[PDB]
């Protein structure tokens, strides 16, 4: 329990499983109405066919993971074969066991389950309960992608953004001077943030404040190539981002650079399209998701994506 | 795709359905070995057997669901059963069609039945693969529970909460006066958060700052009951349920005042089992997680929370 308000949820427990031992015990208790006995023979020829239903499933859907295997199992095909089966060892194991015991019209029962696996998720019967979507989606404790792009946008994009233009231009008028139309959020997908970003590479470095209630201290940063002042533009790193790489030096929670490529996979994206939503965002800030590998210089992406403005 | 960069992964069309249409179409090319045929029998006699299966887990997994019916579905007995199913329209059709055919051993054949679908999730074969898991996980755009907690234990919490016992004792040794042991954050469960105390309730009316890098401007609150003061601690909102609110309040996104009191019951939950991990901030901060109903005044379990310190 431990519940500190009788609102609030207590976590789901195993009194799903406990009942399933009443539910098989029940037709276990109709055992002297079933032993007069071949019930054995079929119950493992009834779970071969639920167990290529969910092979065929697998099947099935590897053609949507082979699409992205790249962008999320790296180009490798087994994390993709992982991906779309699951945990075959448990059901591999009653696959064998059940090939001795129709050995103790085959490809007619083939061409049924195949029939029927095709049906059961063209018609979109392949569909869990509200209850079994919010169990696993309760139980991943770090799920925390949309949280932290929903409170960038709503803490400190909306806040900034509409009054961006305006500190540009004021700037632009003080000076001489060349500024960049939108802000550029750097969103680096190892999620190593620096405080300064004149140690990410020596051509930014530089520093700059603007004019403007909420005191939002934006900085602009010179991108210098080969000593020259190829741009002058407002850049800031992703604020979520250190709560990603932060996480992951929490030791307690069981969070790995695997999983923190993942969210900021993620975040990366949903950031995107929450800033597609808006209209005057997406004209507003550019998002540059850079990702350390080999070597590069992430000055010259960032000229990439400011000299395609003009 | 548009994607911003090729390790970012696009979200996951329809290839996995229309991969089905050739599954579909090769046990269909088989269909002149197949009718030379009650093979359309076969099919809604054997698609009732895997939707009786669906049901009898829904059966099953009614008993945990019963456990939390008044904290999730407000004690209301059908909403509960609406999420332990899912939607029975499209599986109801099929099964209302399969009782005409088999009418065109049945108490043994739920016998075996029941026995598969208990060993089939007494056995954890009733488990999706990491795809379809992270499938459905994001395809919900509002998951935003985890990644506010997350978010405020690490930029907060982690930030104030060691050095807050010296703020306090300094405040203390500077008067005279008397301050709490640990900060009090309040999570109102219908996110409805005002900039003030002071017209939350007429009894909190105050307001001091604490002294100490990081300018967090804490304010310590007075609780007045009947005129008199009844207890000098430090209150604050939570800053994430200002972000819930607002969500609501952007009606591009589809945010109701239901999800609203879903993420509001889960990101008040987690916060609980974050500060139960970290050793120091369990005894440093105390929440409240309180609901508007019927009329109540919140300064009340406020005193029910700081008078049971001592």
């Amino acid at each position: 329990h431990s519940s500190l308000h009788p609102s609030i949820p207590c976590p789901r427990g195993h009194g799903a499983q406990k009942a399933a031992l009443v539910l098989l015990s029940a037709c276990l208790v109709t055992l002297w109405g079933l032993g007069e006995e071949h019930t054995l023979r079929y119950l493992v020829l009834h779970l071969a066919s639920l167990q290529l239903g969910l092979l065929l499933n697998g099947v099935c859907s590897l053609a949507e993971e082979l699409r992205h295997i790249h962008s999320r199992y790296r180009g490798s095909y087994w994390r993709t074969v992982r991906a779309c089966l699951g945990c075959p060892l448990r059901r591999g194991a009653l696959l064998l066991l059940s090939i001795y015991f129709y050995y103790s019209p085959f490809t007619w029962m083939l061409a049924l389950l195949g029939l029927s696996q095709a049906l059961n998720i063209l018609l979109g019967l392949k569909g869990l309960a509200p209850a079994e979507i919010s169990a696993l989606c309760e139980k991943g404790n770090f799920n925390v992608a949309h949280g932290l792009a929903w409170s960038y946008y709503i803490g400190y994009l909306r806040l900034i953004l509409p009054e961006l233009q305006a500190r540009i231009r004021t700037y632009n008028q003080h000076y001489r001077g060349a500024v960049s139309q939108r802000l550029y959020i750097l969103l680096p997908l190892d999620c190593g943030v620096p405080d300064n970003l004149s140690m990410a590479d020596p051509n930014i470095r530089f520093l700059d404040k603007l004019p403007q209630d909420r005191v939002y201290s934006n900085s602009i940063y010179e991108l210098l190539e080969n000593g020259q002042r190829a741009g002058t533009c407002v850049l800031e790193y992703a604020t979520p981002l250190q709560t990603l790489f932060a996480m992951s030096q929490y030791s307690q929670a069981g969070f790995s650079r695997e999983d923190r490529l993942e969210q900021a996979k993620l975040f990366c994206r949903t950031l995107e399209d929450i800033l597609a939503d808006a209209p005057e965002s997406q004209n507003n800030c550019r998002l540059i998701a850079y990702q350390e590998p080999s070597s590069f210089s992430l000055s010259q992406e960032v000229l990439r994506h400011l000299r395609q403005e003009e």
